């Protein structure tokens, strides 16, 4: 249920954590998620990938010492993962990408 840009953004800034429907890539994989098969919804009903650290090696997102960036899939329900991601920092800055991390815009 909580997988939209606004629902997830507002949850991160309030709860300071991703909702219960998010699991990391490693947790998904251990449950049987095979990216090439687009089977996430089959092996982890109702879950989206999220919570993994985003390197930000391209300097597109703002930097700062001790700042860690994390991503979460947005708008996912079934099949292959889409291209919508929410990016959130340790101090709860919220960015969006809809083009597979090519470009970001601030949303909070």
């Amino acid at each position: 249920v909580i997988n939209t840009f606004d629902g997830v953004a507002d949850y991160l800034q309030t709860y300071h954590k991703l909702p219960d429907n998010y699991i990391t890539k490693s947790e998904a994989q251990a449950l049987g998620w095979v990216a090439s098969k687009g089977n996430l919804a089959d092996v982890a009903p109702g879950k989206s990938i999220g919570g993994d650290i985003f390197s930000n090696r391209e300097g597109k997102l703002p930097g700062k010492s001790g700042r860690t960036w994390r991503e979460a899939d947005i708008n996912y329900t079934s099949g292959f993962r889409n291209s919508d991601r929410i990016l959130y920092s340790s101090n709860w800055l919220i960015y969006k990408t809809t083009d597979h991390y090519q470009t970001f815009t601030k949303i909070r």
